């Protein structure tokens, strides 16, 4: 019913989820002057464990790591963050071109691509499903990726992506560690907003980080390799599955440091 394509695409969602106009919607364009330096809030802290990765799958709309969630043992904790939320799983939103991919931008720059990093408050709800419905039932960590050299831990994941190529396949992906797409800074930005698909529901805390990783252009070029289609359907590549930037509505922008 909702897609990225000229008829189905983010401009027209509201026409299906009216809370696509809400108060907290993302993503949003961070200035980076108006953030508000937070020396009040804790450390980020990522703990993650190197084998809770279970499948690698084209769900049609990006491709999706998802996690075993039973423990808390790949969780996210600090910064805005009450509790420890858990992971559930990892995706990523990217372009056709350099300038473009990225959700959230900076300073009006975008990015080629962003990895989420979806977290729930397992301790809270029931289910994913439960907490991608409350206020504080979702973190999730964003990673801005920018091209550049080949990223060793990434070759893994891009090579992966042949096997998924076409829309509802997945393929087993164990002891893949997602720290292993992080930066070495834990610098971000946090404000409250909400899922970029639908249901778009304001449930989520957003924690941007301020530093991107990088990949090469021959990576990069794996996932724009990927269908937005099934096998026996006219091949339509699976790009700009972005959302862009919505209004801040008077949100405030936290950042853990200065700039
Ligand atoms: N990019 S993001 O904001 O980081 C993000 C994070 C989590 C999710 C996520 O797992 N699904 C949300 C969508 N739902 C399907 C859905 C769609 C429409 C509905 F009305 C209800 C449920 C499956 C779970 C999606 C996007
Ligand atoms: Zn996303």
């Amino acid at each position: 019913g909702w897609g990225y394509g000229q008829d189905d695409g983010p401009s027209h969602w509201h026409k299906l989820y009216p809370i696509a106009q809400g108060d907290r919607q993302s993503p949003i364009n961070i200035i980076s002057s108006q953030a508000v330096y937070s020396p009040s809030l804790q450390p980020l802290e990522l703990s993650y464990e190197a084998c809770m990765s279970l499948s690698i799958t084209n769900n049609g709309h990006s491709v999706q790591v998802d996690f075993n969630d039973s423990d808390d043992r790949t969780v996210v904790t600090g910064g805005p963050l009450e509790g420890p939320y858990r992971l559930k799983q990892f995706h990523f939103h990217w372009g056709k071109k350099h300038d473009v991919g990225s959700e959230h931008t900076v300073d009006g720059k975008s990015f080629p691509s962003e990895l989420h990093l979806v977290h729930w408050n397992a301790k809270k709800y029931s289910t994913f499903g439960e907490a991608a419905s409350a206020p504080d039932g979702l973190a999730v960590v964003g990673v801005f990726l920018e091209t550049g050299d080949e990223h060793p831990s990434m070759n893994r994941l891009t090579d992966a992506l042949y096997m998924v190529r076409f829309k509802g396949t997945k393929a087993q992906f164990s002891c893949f560690n997602p720290k292993s797409l992080l930066p070495a800074s834990r610098h971000y930005w946090t404000y409250p907003g909400s899922l970029t698909t639908p249901p778009l529901s304001e449930s989520v805390t957003w924690i941007v980080l301020r530093e991107p990783i990088s990949i090469s252009e021959r990576q990069m070029g794996k996932f724009r390799s990927l269908l937005f289609t099934s096998e026996d359907d006219e091949r339509i590549h699976m790009v700009n599955n972005f959302r862009p930037p919505q209004p801040l509505k008077g949100r405030v922008v936290k950042a853990s440091f200065r700039a």
